[PDB]
């Protein structure tokens, strides 16, 4: 059915199956008639037989199904319409999850288990507004999330740009095993998973050792399977099943990081027991997760106004200097270790008349002259940066685990003189905070899916390859060109 | 041949003809034989007969062919190699363009006129290297232009979003009209030109009312033509030929501005008689057009960084007055208009509680209710703007010359509160420094090629716009967005 071979395209949206805390039922898109229903619809709602071909009155109750519609015409978006304690024909109470996408009305039903939302999240949101940092928002959020919902484990998961995820925080009870600085590899999450991510905020799962609820039909005669993309209570893939298993978290709540509109990470709450949380509370940590990300965004916005801010008044005082030298060159022999302050790096260098000048972590005095010709001839005037040196320069993997990096800011718009800017390899720069002789429970499909299988796979992955150059590092490093070329053009 | 319908897709870089200020050919790969040539090749370099057919040794003699072939591999490139001041078989001394492209070695020759490069320039560049402002590089560039190279006429051209181009800069010759805060259609510089002029930094017209050199063969036995992209003496079309007679100019000089990798511009120099620039003073033209570019692009960054910070410092400032108010919908009342120093707009409202408040250019109070619900169905709780209201609501159109541009903030999470930034027409707003009753003498192909037709033109194309909604805007509008909808969460 699916294996470590195909589970990279599982379709993850059309399982067939839902989990067995809530009943769904599938009607058509103006919701007259019943197309598709959970096999536990009776068991829950306390109707008999099936339900398939019947009318939305029948089944409901005029009564009932009148609200449901109406709330579609105040809903339009395939965004999911929230709809807290109601009543069915015979009495019982229900929380409601109703939306429309492909032109196919899906209705969840869980038992109500009426907490105020506004309420619970508003206090949530009050201790994150304060923070002045990604750091303290980021520190505090895991922290806070633990306490207030009551899960074992808290994690976010940041996205790197290789779409591998770093562990940038985490909050656990004492006797779990930490996963801080631990990262996973992109394939982890394959692009499916990131993109119903990117369409609901919210993603729980009561019971990884749970039974799963049939969908009925499983598919319909067009051969057209139930889209589950936007349910609550769509299953998971026996993949994840099994990751969580051998884990030993059995219930996990996700919310979507979404920053300048794209899959930031993940706030990623694991308990070892299972747990779903009522709608009410669900709306809450929607609402929290939407402010998180809001507040992310502008710290985000403001560390990379500062930072090119703090470039732009760095090269000032440095222009300054420079008008009151004489000789440029002696200069950027005495200064050429201080922008190190603009870009983070694990050493700097200056090659300048054939001569060669290092501070901290960089290639070997033999290996510079090879280096400076290569940035010559492909640089053509402009900041060249790669994150795999020997990608570019096979002999460069013998100091890979000093330099593995290199940003190239030519400082001459004649002679081929450039400022070097380097980073060790990734794995050197590893704060790891987990425990090494941890090992897991395996299942069928074998040790990979165990956090000690991902981890060892990734650092695998970024062998002789150096943190990647940002956006920040290259508008900087441009800057930084543009200075240096321009006083440079001004000795002469 | 080309006419008012098929010159925005003329094949300007395949002409088949050269200007008469110098002599082209055309060698093969590896310049070993001459497979094209101008016609003026044997006028100028003494040289009798047909040059096709013939080794490059046999022409120019194996001393010469010998110091180019070097310089190519020196070269690689497509940037075209300058060598001033070289000596033919019989004595005679020429400045000779080397370029190679599409595998065809292309050789160009003035009558050598030996300035210095380097002194010229640095000159230009000290005076520009001071500028604070993206306003004082351009205002003193123009002047600085003129005082040195001695056109009757420099204009600096910014591309505006929509591909059409302002007037941002002027020095010209006193008894001329003034082209300052003039606009021109996108089709005034159709797409190959602007190709071409990415390409080639420095773009030279010696006359305008000059003689056309045809090159031989004009076509070669494969069918192809002879690709001048990066050729200086490569011909310009007959249409823009017509628009420079028609402007009593007779001779051209235009300088790329890149800024970002982007075509930003053009600084154009125009004379009323005919004009060439000796090699050497195009060498410095060429590197103050970098150094022009290069500071024109630190300058836009920084402007970026200030309006960005100045909108954080802002909204700090009423982040702070939020905390100490009770009623936060009294305060906005109060402060709505304040929001205007923000982003630049005619005018800014307030839509509280189905309630209006208007400060500067507006809507008239009746239309905002029909407004407000429009922006509610298509916001989604994000920012929206448009620069062409009319095309959203066509009864906006009556009120167009008041507000033709809107951007929506909305400032609540749940009820539909919106701030509202309003911008007038872009033709209310035309600080034009022209002469209304000056007219062109027309030619063949009418009076589409003056500037009062192409002004006309534009004029009409911007009818009911307002000036485009920058990123810069709403970068603003997104963090402004997050700050109030974030304060509006806290007081409930
Ligand atoms: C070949 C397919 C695989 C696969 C698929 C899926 N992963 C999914 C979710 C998911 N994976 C992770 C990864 C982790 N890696 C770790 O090392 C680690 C902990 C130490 C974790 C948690 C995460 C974080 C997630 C989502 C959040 C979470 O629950 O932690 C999914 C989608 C699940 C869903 O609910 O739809 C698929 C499909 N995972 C693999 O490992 C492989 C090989
Ligand atoms: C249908 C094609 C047309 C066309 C083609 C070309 N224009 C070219 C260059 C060029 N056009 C302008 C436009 C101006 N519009 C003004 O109102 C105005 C002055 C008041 C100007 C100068 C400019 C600025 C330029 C280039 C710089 C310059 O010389 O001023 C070219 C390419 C020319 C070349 O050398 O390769 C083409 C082709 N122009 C039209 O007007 C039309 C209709
Ligand atoms: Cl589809
Ligand atoms: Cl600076
Ligand atoms: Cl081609
Ligand atoms: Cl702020």
């Amino acid at each position: 059915h699916v294996d470590l071979t195909n589970c990279d395209r599982e379709p993850i949206h059309i399982p067939g199956y839902i989990q067995p805390h809530g009943c769904l039922i599938a009607c058509d898109n103006a919701m007259r008639m019943v197309l598709r229903h959970s096999e536990n619809c009776g068991e829950l709602l306390g109707l008999e037989g099936d339900l398939n071909g019947r009318t939305a009155e029948d089944v409901l109750g005029k009564r009932l199904v009148h609200d449901l519609r109406n709330a579609l015409t105040v809903t339009g978006t395939t965004r999911p319409a929230m709809l807290p304690a109601m009543e069915t024909s015979d009495g019982r109470s229900f929380d409601i999850s109703l939306h429309r996408y492909k032109s196919t009305t899906i209705i969840e039903f869980e038992p109500s288990d009426s907490t105020q939302p506004l309420g619970t999240a508003r206090k949530m949101v009050d201790r994150i507004r304060e923070a002045d940092s990604v750091e303290s928002l980021i520190s505090r959020t895991t922290r806070l999330v633990k306490a207030t919902l009551g899960y074992d484990r808290v994690l976010i998961y940041r996205f790197e740009e290789d779409g591998a995820g770093k562990v940038v925080s985490e909050a656990k009870q004492p006797e779990l095993e930490s996963f801080l600085g631990q990262y996973f590899p992109a394939s982890d999450i394959p692009q499916q998973a990131r993109a119903l991510y990117l369409k609901n905020t919210l993603r729980i799962i009561s019971d990884a050792s749970g039974t799963p609820i049939p969908v009925l039909p499983a598919v319909d005669v067009s051969g057209e399977p139930l889209d589950l993309s936007y349910a609550h209570l769509r299953n998971f893939s026996p993949i994840h099943c099994e990751y969580l298993r051998n884990m030993g978290v059995a219930a996990s709540m996700s919310i979507s990081v979404i920053v300048d509109d794209a899959l930031w990470g993940l706030i990623v709450c694991h308990h070892c027991s299972p747990r779903v949380l009522s709608m009410p509370v669900r709306i809450a940590a929607a609402m929290f997760g939407e402010f998180f990300s809001m507040f992310l965004q502008v710290l985000k916005q403001k560390r990379r106004l500062d930072t090119i801010n703090h470039a732009h008044a760095a090269l000032d005082r440095f222009l300054r200097l420079a008008a009151h030298r004489a000789n440029l060159e002696e200069l950027l022999v005495d200064s050429f270790q201080d922008f190190a302050r603009l870009i983070p790096c694990d050493g700097v260098g200056l090659w300048v008349g054939n001569n060669w000048h290092g501070h901290g972590a960089t290639p070997p005095h033999d290996a510079i002259p090879r280096l400076a010709r290569f940035v010559a001839s492909v640089s053509e005037g402009r900041v060249w940066a790669t994150h795999a040196l020997s990608q570019a320069i096979p002999e460069a993997e013998i100091y890979a685990d000093t330099a593995a990096g290199m940003l190239a800011i030519p400082i001459s718009q004649v002679k081929s003189d450039y400022l070097l800017f380097f980073r060790k390899e990734i794995v050197q720069n590893l704060n790891w905070a987990g425990n090494p002789e941890k090992s897991y429970e395996t299942g069928p499909m074998g040790d990979r899916l165990t956090p000690r299988k991902s981890f060892a796979i990734w650092k695998e992955s970024v062998r002789l390859q150096a943190q990647p150059w940002s956006e920040a590092d290259r508008e900087i490093a441009e800057t930084a060109r543009i200075a240096l070329v321009g006083v440079a053009f001004h000795h002469s």
